[PDB]
């Protein structure tokens, strides 16, 4: 049990920054207003897939569809550690596993097994190859009503405009030392962990603006200098 997976957003609340997206999506599943494939966009580490999945929780979640998932249900907890039949995952980035995604994406399982929609998270999806567009392509235009698709990438303009048109984009900004830094505090203060003030400085200003790799630094900083997160051991992990 590490920080970094400890303290995985477990509903959009728990989310830190990227307001509007928040409220879009938000009351995007409290009035059913609910769109065919949504795109988020932002650099590594602003945790464009986290929002996705949160989606995908909300979308399943088996009390109904909602912003606030509870989270003890099978889809959620499932959805939650990516086990989950409706929730397929794609990474269009990775040669490893091209075989499956091309053949996914034509057998678009049109019909969810438990979930009421058959949820597809493709990641850094502008990789997918000439053959994974093209099907993707072809089914944005005439869309199963119970199929979604959550897209992510760190460059939207290498997608094809009738993708981009076709897609609600939310645009996922990188957060600034403080918001990263409050985080890290009031996290450090929930688990009963020492903290030193620079310390916690150094660790937010490493992250560059990804609260993601904030906890990971976090805890590869409170695993190097022994129990606390001492300044000396935090500059120190930023070694040499
Ligand atoms: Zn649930």
């Amino acid at each position: 049990q590490v920080l970094a997976r400890k303290w995985r957003p477990q509903t959009f609340a728990d989310v830190v920054g990227q307001e509007h997206v928040l409220t879009a999506l938000a009351n995007g599943l409290s009035l059913g207003r609910i769109h065919h494939a949504y795109l988020f966009s932002g650099t590594r580490g602003v945790g464009k897939t986290s929002i996705a999945r949160l989606l995908a929780k909300g979308l399943n979640c088996e009390t109904g569809i909602t912003a606030t998932p509870c989270g003890v249900c099978d889809n959620c907890r499932e959805i939650e550690q990516g086990r989950f039949v409706d929730l397929i995952e794609i990474d269009a980035a990775s040669r490893t596993k091209v075989e499956d995604t091309r053949d996914l994406l034509d057998n678009v399982q049109y019909a969810p097994a438990r979930g009421r929609f058959k949820v597809y998270l493709i990641d850094e999806v502008h990789m997918l190859s000439r053959h994974s567009f093209n099907a993707l392509l072809k089914t944005l235009e005439e869309p199963p009503e119970h199929v979604k698709f959550l897209l992510a990438t760190t460059d939207p303009q290498k997608l094809p405009v009738t993708i981009l048109s076709r897609c609600l984009q939310f645009h996922l900004k990188a957060l600034d030392v403080e918001q990263i830094r409050h985080q890290l505090e009031h996290i450090l203060n929930e688990e009963h962990i020492a903290h030193e003030p620079r310390a916690l400085q150094l660790l937010a200003r490493a992250a560059e603006g990804s609260l993601r790799d904030a906890l990971s630094l976090t805890d590869q900083a409170i695993a190097s200098g022994d129990g606390q997160v001492s300044t000396q051991a935090v500059s120190a992990m930023l070694g040499t």
